[PDB]
């Protein structure tokens, strides 16, 4: 368990896949999640969903005190729909901002100050958020902001450990319990396996060849085969 | 005073310029500002700086109850610097998000539901936020998100009144009391006059020719002359 990873969103479907892929292992895993950490048998930090970015930052700093972190992995966030015509868009956009953007700003600061040389900061965007998202204002605005944050971090590498990388993954559709439940009978040939994403995150984290720091990495599945593409 | 404008950020330097340009007039002005509304002699709604997007939305809906709004103008927001290396970036990024993005999501919903035909939704971006902003993470991420929001609104015009427009202004440098104070002796030849921006917002609001709904409008000043450019 020589290498250290801070895992944000550890209790979501993609978070559990990522924790499973770490633990090979080789890795010591420090996990955090908002509201949704069952806080029973789980060795996961529960942080309040009403947390400020500064509160997230302090909670993350605390969880890894006196560690060099090789990887900070943020795979937090769910989904909601809504246009500006919908009253519901106000709350859903704030929720998506908190889950994805607040967590990513705090996570970047911990990686900057406690990251190890050759380490990885990985954030979670959305392939759809590369374009206007009139029907998913919250989801698209939050994820677009994560993409922007990824690019801005990379633009000044002096803020990262030596030879560190930041990457954002842009999933299209993930094969999650939620999606299976929603559409039991659907053609899932374009639905990316969580194990495939998790395994790729752990290789990148281990210092396999990575796309250029700053890359938006689209996760494209056809006939149940997956490419990681810039 | 036939036409109605909801003005968000009315107590900032650009907000006062915009209120002055309305009042020609011809316009009935309903103004809102966070923390900074002096709430003495001022006919301005003071909204709490800790407001949720839904709270902003309700406060905006209340301020214009039983009006058709020809214009919703959001010129709120200040500035802070900071990279991900800075502990201060967490709080400054949340502050910029609240001032600019929270206000813009709420303002878009009020314009969708209470806007008049041929009306204007105007948001405030930043010319610099078209590119990575490693040295101003908060400011750039918040403003980039406003640009994205502007584009997403325009992408589905069924959410807006008939022949309505949304625009985002991308200032580079504004000739504000704050900037004059900071650099009394500086060459201000590239600093845009607030009166010039305000006057252009009021013409667009009145239904002058506008760039295409969705435009990011850069405000470019050289030798103290200004162009509004896409």
């Amino acid at each position: 368990h020589m290498k250290n990873v801070l895992l944000i969103g550890a209790r979501g479907a993609l978070g559990r896949a990522v924790a499973n892929a770490f633990a090979n292992g080789k890795w010591s895993i420090i996990s955090v999640d908002q509201a949704a950490a069952v806080q029973q048998g789980d060795e996961c930090c529960a942080v309040n969903p009403a947390s400020s970015i500064e509160e997230l930052q302090q909670a993350y700093k605390s969880a890894v005190t006196g560690l060099k972190v090789d990887a900070v992995i943020n795979v937090a966030g769910g989904w909601a729909g809504g246009s500006v015509a919908d009253a519901s868009t106000a709350a859903s956009t704030e929720l998506m901002l908190r889950q994805s953007l607040f967590s990513s700003v705090a996570a970047a600061h911990v990686f900057s100050t406690q990251g190890e040389k050759n380490g990885l900061l990985l954030l979670t965007g959305a392939a759809a958020a590369v374009s206007p998202t009139p029907g998913m204002i919250g989801y698209g605005t939050a994820k677009s902001a994560v993409h922007f944050l990824c690019q801005s971090i990379a633009e000044d590498p002096s803020v990262l450990p030596t030879d560190a990388s930041v990457l954002a993954i842009l999933p299209t559709i993930l094969d999650t319990p939620g999606n299976r439940s929603a559409m039991p009978h659907a053609d899932r040939s374009t639905w990316t396996s969580l194990e495939d994403v998790a395994q790729q995150i752990v290789e990148w984290s281990n210092g396999s060849r990575r796309p250029a720091s700053g890359s938006l990495v689209k996760i494209v599945t056809e006939n149940s085969k997956t490419r990681f593409i810039v």
